């Protein structure tokens, strides 16, 4: 198999990410079946410890894998479906050789760093690069590991010394390795800096890796006189030296390195199959990047959020509604509301504040309440969702906004006001959204309904059913462990607010719709981590549709 | 005696210069002694063999050295007058290392770069710090050391290891260590990268040495989250991490240190005399440095020079200039001409260059010919002077620009028209400029007249000799083989050209001022080297005077 | 040209000179014409300013070179006769491109380690390599560099760099690189540590080169577990990691290479003109190191030196002594007396040391007075050469000990004992030895004799005509000053002295041979410096054949 190391020379915020994306994007484009691995140097086995403010959001594999933020990228710019061990860290290389240890299954013999936890990551990455994660059944053709950290961190050395080990299991022809690295520039001269890539390159041959290409982070284009050093010190030609400058877009990373010629020189250095060719199919990106550069219409959302501020908490949220708003021909404005500064309670603390979050929730095209848990930011939402109903803007729930808009419906419409969650006021009067968690033979106790799921849809009146393509059913990924109660449905059937998806047992119900309003929808599932940036996930489609007008011109086709 | 040895981290164009040299008019305003070293590891024993287009100016200094424009900046910034070896180059160690050899001094020993060469850079460093500096006889107190290159180079390596050893020779309480680092930041996070510092610091620790404080460059000021996470690396406190990010004026740099609390430290780490104290001379500083951001008067001037592009070629010319219109409240333009340029030769081949240059020089305030060898651009130069002269233009020609200046009064003011130098045309029918050189005992053949020389006033009719003060000789610093012949003197005597200053053997006529003219003079001496921020060179302070009408006022006073 | 770098990791001590040499003799022996340099990091230019004692012996070129010692092993150990610029040193490279800087051949550029001082030694080694060095014409083949010092040493750092850089000029396929390392043992467990090893090449991978072999040097064969452990930390195959464990002979030091199949990869990895073949010339060497440990007979013979102790004052009269004895079948026993102990005035003050030395000289098969130069030790070396002639034991006096041997003659056998040298009271009343430099033009003053010169003989009637084969004269290296008085020969023709070579201008005579003796000669050149393993220098034979008795039987053949 070929392989593809992808590490960090400078610094950490270089863009490790985009690069290793958007080769794996060129590949991809080739006709080449791509896999993607990175590594996490953290101790963290998982991502579900996370709080989305510190390190950003929790992503979610139909595998029911909570990963990092980073393999969404990877699932984004690659049309693949990764598993939870295409994620290696620290935590789980350790935690898996310290039980091996304990088990006995190394013989009674010394466990080391070397050989046996560098012999972990390289049974690892040849086991899940194997892993069919495309559509297609037969194994992959290429992996891209991305390594995070910087060379010479300490947390990086023994996957540095894993693959220093692994470039001779796996052959010359079939290892590769790109050093990505800042070329840093000062205002006063202008000169383009070599010296920290060739300090870093000094340090990764010591470690035992040899860069065969250099892509160079910089604030502007590289020079010859850059390309050219930089090959007089790392052992490159001049034509290996990349420049990645700071750009519009993501969309156009992998058009400037098929500029910079990349699909040459892995077609000689890794003896791929891809022939010599006048086309590959990054002609499609390369015209979603020139759309997105010529986006002037705006289209502009309220996203009432958990959060105090946006980091990365709400990152795929944002990116579906970006390719949602770039499928509609708008550049989104995502008008971020602390959930918290809507609240009544607050005007008597911060009122400045409190009607600065009013005015944006006022300026809204639509609404989106995003998911979450606990009783923080809840009230906020709620005053949000029922200025969405009642001011007759469009609307989409997910998750958490999907039960307050099953509750606000029952408090306002069916003056059901005792009616609350279960995670928040866990003694409530009338429980209409309760704790239901998922459970089987195998398992202890109740679980998380996590990862991918068979939603199934009620009726043919559904305007999701039409954006899903007049489809049965659909599949999409979960994370909670509460439901709307299913005792107290009866209650909904004579007014507005229609429950149109239901799980293939019954006993959860999925997806609403409420009657008589341009879109007002909620969704237990999570669209965003299906979402693709040639193909929208159809809720945020149908919000975006809705908030510029032209849903009910869309439904025509 | 206390040492301060300042180096640089991630890359070399940092500023190490500027902090240095801060650090040492600091130290100079509390009241202390303060000599300073440079050490450049490049392999030129001396400045003389640059084109000034490549590394820049080559400064002179009173003894004669042909020296580094980088040892320009501390004769600027502290009141000194440095002596050749206050530059060390790894030229000059090898160099006095390989002669010690020849003559058997190391007794037939091998002759090695640890301790032999090593011991040649401490020998030298205790040698030249108790060379006196100041125009005070007793010897220096604190010497300011700057280290050319990063950590890491293997130019460096001999120097940091000479320090490594020094640092246990000069006492813990006498050496002091200043660590000039990168912290970049990226446009799209905004956050400031302590990681090359580490990994500097780091290397820095390997060579043998630690940072006392750490001075951060970077783009805007950094955080007190950068500050410590630089603390919990490098092994200093907080409060000696200090940043010097991009800022107007050089003059500013002291004023930051002082800001950033740099003498407190000094005065505990190195147990200097300075005591407690409310106030030093850098309110003087402070004060020229607020005057800089205040300059909106413009005072704009044509420099017509030897070179394709000011790098450093004039950078001292350019200083005298600043110094002058900070002490006539204007701010300096600089139109800089590259003076092949203005010649009507290079209109029958780039028309638009010819027509811009002389666009330019019709804006002139004021011409500055500024001092050079060789044919090149000599032609251009008489253009602009005879310009300065017949459009009667404020006017002041350096060392050449003066051979110039009586060139072309005898062509175009005495009709002599075949008259002409000896380095261009050496055949001449009546060589009016003439080789020269200085001959002594104990020299072989002619030699350039090199450092300063006194240059005596024949007549109290003098702009330049009020402008001096009133004072019956200047000393000032020379450069140049070539002269106005002595013997073609007499035919000036009858016409406008007067000769106002003259050697003291007489056989060099040294400062020219034409009569009739608002202010035209030219010196065969270099004035710029002699200039300083607080008081400027007299015949530059005569030309701004002059440039903006201030001339015949200012000889009021 | 095809290039071997040969450099060491651990330690400076490892033998990089023996493998080095080693691999030049199997190469020759292989059929190739190979050169050899050294690189000596020290800033001595040359060697003549080494007091022997410190470094070792002072070893004269055919071009007059005073050069390192260990040049002379790679002219024992390859039939070749090398220039003075075989030899680079730190002080040639830097006195180099310091030259360069001063004449301006640097274009007026900063002249800097990087690129200039490693482009120096780039130039020469491929300057030097090109220059043929055996007896045939054509140009080299293979030339076998060796750095000395040890990776990551400050005084390395430019040749490491320049050998970095070079190994892409020099193709793949043409450069080639042995690395030496220390592998230790220790007492108590008896394993061979892998870790020095792994630690230098790791930094030498740092410095940017790639050991291609790796020897190690270890107190008994490396085991299995050991090149395998090797193996998996530099990425060098098992079978590319030899050892050279410490033994009987540098003779053998070929002889394990081959056998550790060190021409079969030089072959396949240098594409070298080999071929596949049963034999190479190394079976001659195998002979003679076989010969080497069998050798019971002793052979004893006094060497009257003028220091204190040898660590290598001596070493190629040492080699000289030993191609001897092993070529006559006998261990050669090399009784050391530091001169000064013969002198009747140390008995007044250390008689144990007196009669020590007195014991061992007693004890001569055969007697050797070396070179030298001044006052120190020539009153011992006198008594010994009395001792000697008035013994009747054989005798060779080279240099000094043949200046020695015509002042004693004319002292104790002319009874003219007011005759003395020069160089020792330079007063004398009749100068029987005086100064008497050569003398060109071209040259300021006179100049040592130094280097290869034609010595012509007088007679048929010499031993050592004899031994020479019958030849009408000999090319010899010369290194002195001081000559016979040649106005005082005319005082020998009546007594038993001799004189049988003679300059080719007539004016030096420079070979003496005392009568009715076994074997009394002396020598103005140098013979030790052209002696060969495989072929004695004839002075050295003659001494160790009339040492046994040998000589008026070995005269019949
Ligand atoms: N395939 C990718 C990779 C990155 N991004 C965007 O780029 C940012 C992260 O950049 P990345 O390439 O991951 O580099 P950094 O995270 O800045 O630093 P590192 O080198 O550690 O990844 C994210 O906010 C994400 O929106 C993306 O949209 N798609
Ligand atoms: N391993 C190296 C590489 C370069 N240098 C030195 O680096 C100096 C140039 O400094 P700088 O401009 O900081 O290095 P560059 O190689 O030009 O890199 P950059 O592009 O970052 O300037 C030269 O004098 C050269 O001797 C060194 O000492 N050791
Ligand atoms: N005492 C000083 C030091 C610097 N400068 C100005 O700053 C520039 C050079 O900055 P410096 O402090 O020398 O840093 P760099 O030269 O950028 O890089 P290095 O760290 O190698 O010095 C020069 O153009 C000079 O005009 C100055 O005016 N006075
Ligand atoms: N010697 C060190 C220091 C830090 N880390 C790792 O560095 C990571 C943080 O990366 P980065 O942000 O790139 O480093 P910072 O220390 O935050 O430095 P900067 O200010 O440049 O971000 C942490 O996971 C930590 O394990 C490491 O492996 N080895
Ligand atoms: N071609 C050679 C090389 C070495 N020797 C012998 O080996 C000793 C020096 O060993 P060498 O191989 O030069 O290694 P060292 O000098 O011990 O250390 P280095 O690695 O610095 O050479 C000398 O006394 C010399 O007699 C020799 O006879 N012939
Ligand atoms: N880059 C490396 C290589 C090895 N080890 C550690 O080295 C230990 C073994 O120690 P030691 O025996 O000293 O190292 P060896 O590799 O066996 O080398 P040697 O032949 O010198 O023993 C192992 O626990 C392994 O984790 C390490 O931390 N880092
Ligand atoms: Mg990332
Ligand atoms: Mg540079
Ligand atoms: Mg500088
Ligand atoms: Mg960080
Ligand atoms: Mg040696
Ligand atoms: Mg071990």
């Amino acid at each position: 198999m070929k392989y593809i190391l992808v590490t960090g020379g400078v610094i950490s915020g270089i863009g490790k990410g985009i690069i290793a994306s958007s080769i794996g994007t060129i590949l991809k484009s080739c006709g080449l079946r791509v896999t993607a691995i990175k590594i996490d140097p953290y101790i963290n086995i998982d991502a579900g410890t996370f709080s989305p403010y510190e390190h950003g959001e929790v992503f979610v594999l139909n595998d029911g894998g909570e990963v990092d933020l980073d393999l969404g990228n990877y699932e984004r710019f690659l049309d693949i479906n990764l598993y939870k061990d295409n994620n290696i860290t620290t935590g789980k290389i350790y935690q898996h050789v310290i039980n091996k240890e304990r088990r006995g299954d190394y013989l009674g013999k010394t466990v080391q760093v070397v050989p046996h936890i560098t012999d972990a990551v390289q049974e690892w990455v040849m086991n899940q690069a194997k892993v069919p994660v495309d559509g297609n059944k037969e194994e992959p053709q290429i992996c891209v590991i991305e390594l995070g950290g910087t060379i010479g961190d300490i947390e990086g050395m023994p996957f540095v010394e894993a693959f220093r080990q692994f470039q001779f299991k796996a052959k010359r022809e079939n290892f590769c390795n790109i050093h990505v690295s800042l070329v840093p520039q000062l205002s006063a001269t202008g000169e383009q800096k070599t010296k920290p890539t060739q300090n870093s390159v000094r340090a990764l041959r010591g470690l035992g890796l040899s860069p065969d290409l250099i892509v160079c982070r910089s604030s502007t284009p590289i020079e010859m006189a850059v390309k050219e050093k930089i090959s007089m010190f790392c052992h490159v030609n001049p034509e290996q030296v990349i420049c990645i400058h700071d750009v519009s877009s993501t969309y156009r990373v992998p058009v400037l390195l098929e500029e910079q010629s990349i699909v040459k020189y892995f077609k000689e250095r890794l003896h791929l199959p891809i022939g010599d060719s006048a086309s590959n199919l990054l002609f499609k990106w390369r015209n979603m990047a020139d759309r997105y550069e010529r986006l002037q219409k705006i289209c502009s959302i309220a996203l009432v959020g958990k959060y105090t501020k946006l980091r990365d908490c709400y990152a795929s949220v944002f990116k579906a509604l970006e390719h949602s708003a770039l499928a509609i021909n708008h550049k989104l404005n995502l008008m971020y509301i602390d959930s918290i500064d809507l609240e009544k309670i607050t005007e008597t603390e911060d009122p400045v504040k409190f009607h600065e979050a009013w005015q944006k929730l006022c300026k809204a095209d639509g609404i989106l309440v995003p998911g979450g848990f606990g009783i923080r930011g809840t009230l906020g939402k709620l005053q949000a969702i029922s200025w969405a109903r009642t001011k007759k803007i469009p609307f989409l729930g997910v998750c958490l906004g999907m039960q307050l808009a099953v509750i606000e419906f029952a408090r306002n419409c069916l003056n059901l006001k005792d009616a609350d969650s279960t995670e928040f006021r866990p003694n409530a009067p009338v429980p209409l959204v309760i704790d239901m968690p998922e459970h089987n033979p195998g398992n202890l106790g109740g679980t998380m309904r996590l990862g991918i799921r068979r939603t199934v849809f009620k009726t043919e009146n559904s305007i999701l059913r039409k954006l899903y393509g007049d489809v049965p059913f659909i599949e999409e990924r979960h994370r909670h462990r509460f439901e709307v109660n299913p005792n107290l449905i009866k209650q909904f059937e004579q007014n507005d607010l229609s429950f149109v998806g239901q799980d293939v047992d019954g006993d959860r119900m999925e997806i609403i719709e409420l009657a008589n309003h341009p879109y007002f929808v909620g969704v237990q599932f999570h669209p965003e981590f299906s979402s693709r940036p040639m193909k929208p996930s159809p809720p945020y489609l149908g919000l975006l549709l809705a908030a510029t007008g032209n849903l009910n011109a869309y439904l025509q086709q």
